[PDB]
C-alpha cells in the first residue's frame, strides 16, 4: 500500500523516530507497513507495533468516554453529540479492524514460537475487547465469543510454557479477568481469575513485574 | 466540503465537543466549517478558531523540531530522519497554508479589535512557515508576516489602551519574530522594552500580568 516502496528496516527506524516526536498515528503506519512485509517481528519490534497502536487506540477510546458520558448528561438538547459520538466511535471501529486483520493475516502464524503466539492473542483478546466496549446488538454478541475463544487459546498456551511471574502472563491474565468483570458480565470469574492469578505469582518472587501485580490487587480492590 | 451539509450552530457545538475531547484535528476542521459560512466569527468563536488551530500546528512544530534536533547529532547516517522530517514539514506547511488561507479568503473591515486579532494571526502562521523555509521561499516569507505584525501594530497603537491583551501579545509575538526570524535582535529588544514599559503605566485597572511576564521573562534570555 501506501508503504510498499519502503525499505524494512526503514519502515522500522522511522517507526523509532515516530515514537520520539509522538507520532503514534504515524509510528502506527509505518510499523504497518513492518509487518505486511512478511518477516516475523523481533521482540523490540512487536513491541513497538503494541505500542504505536495501544497510543492511537487509546486516545480513540478517551475521547469516546467523554463524549459517551456527556451523551447521558444529555437525558433532559440536539442530536450533535450523538452524531460525533458516532463519528470517533467509527474511528475506533476502524483502527481495531486493521490491527485485528493484522493479527489475522500475518503475525499469529501456523507454529510460530509460544512467548509471542501469547502476546499475539493477547492483543487479538483486547482489540476485539475494544470493540466489545462500543459494540451492540448481535454484533456485540459474536465480538464477545471472539474476545474470549482468544483470551482463552492464550491463557491455554501461556500457563503451560510461562512462570507466573513472567510479566505476559500477568498482563494476559490482567486484561482477560477485566473483559470478565467488564465485558463478559463475570465479576464471580473476573474475582477468582485476579486472585488465582495474584496468589500463585505473589509465591514464586524469588524482571520486575511486581508493577503487574500491583494492577492485579488494585483492580481486586474495586471488585469487592 | 466536508462540512458544507452542517449547520453553522451545529458545527459550533461540535467544536466545542472536540475541544472536550481533545481532538483538534477535527475541532479545527469544524470550525473551519464554520468560517466557510462567510459570517463574521464572535469573539468566543474566534477563540475556537485559534486554540484548534495553534494546537494542532502546535505538535507540528514540536515534533519538527525533535526531528531537526535528530537530523543534527545524527550528522556531526541513513536518509531515514530526513525523509521524515520532510514528512512532517510537509504537514505542517499545509495547516499553516490551510488557516493564512482562510486568513485571506475570509477573515479580514470589520471592527478595530477583531480586523487585529486576524492581522496577528496573519503573522503567527506566516512565521511558523519561515521556521522551516529556505532560500529565496523563506525571503518571501519573512517579508509577509513583517507585513501582516505590522499593519496590526499600526491598528492596535491607533486604537487599543497599551494594556489590552492583544495589542500586547501582538507586540510580543512581532517582538519574537523580530529576534529569531527577522534576525535583527536590536529591534526585538527594544520594542519588548517599549511595551513592557508603556504596559507598566497600569498595574491597577489579572490577565496582563500573564502576558507582561513574559515580555520581560523573554528579555532576560535576549540580555
Ligand atoms: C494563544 C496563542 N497563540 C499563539 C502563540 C504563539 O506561539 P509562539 O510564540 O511559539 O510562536 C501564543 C504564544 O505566544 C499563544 O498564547
Amino acid at each position: 500500500g501506501a508503504m510498499g516502496s519502503m525499505e524494512r528496516a526503514s519502515l522500522i527506524q522511522k517507526a523509532k523516530l515516530a515514537e520520539q516526536a509522538e507520532r503514534y498515528e504515524d509510528m502506527a503506519a509505518f510499523m504497518k507497513g513492518a509487518v505486511e512485509k512478511g518477516e516475523e517481528l523481533s521482540c523490540e519490534e512487536r513491541n513497538l507495533l503494541s505500542v504505536a497502536y495501544k497510543n492511537v487506540v487509546g486516545g480513540q477510546r478517551a475521547a469516546w468516554r467523554v463524549l459517551s458520558s456527556i451523551e447521558q448528561k444529555s437525558n433532559e438538547k440536539g442530536p450533535e453529540v450523538r452524531e460525533y459520538r458516532e463519528k470517533v466511535e467509527t474511528e475506533l471501529q476502524g483502527v481495531c479492524d486493521t490491527v485485528l486483520g493484522l493479527l489475522d493475516s500475518h503475525l499469529i502464524k501456523e507454529a510460530g514460537d509460544a512467548e509471542s503466539r501469547v502476546f499475539y492473542l493477547k492483543m487479538k483478546g483486547d482489540y476485539y475487547r475494544y470493540l466489545a466496549e462500543v459494540a451492540t446488538g448481535d454484533d456485540k454478541k459474536r465480538i464477545i465469543d471472539s474476545a474470549r475463544s482468544a483470551y482463552q487459546e492464550a491463557m491455554d498456551i501461556s500457563k503451560k510454557e510461562m512462570p507466573p511471574t513472567n510479566p505476559i502472563r500477568l498482563g494476559l491474565a490482567l486484561n482477560f479477568s477485566v473483559f470478565h468483570y467488564e465485558i463478559a458480565n463475570s465479576p464471580e470469574e473476573a474475582i477468582s481469575l485476579a486472585k488465582t492469578t495474584f496468589d500463585e505469582a505473589m509465591a514464586d518472587l524469588h524482571k520486575d513485574s511486581t508493577l503487574i501485580m500491583q494492577l492485579l490487587r488494585d483492580n481486586l480492590t474495586l471488585w469487592t
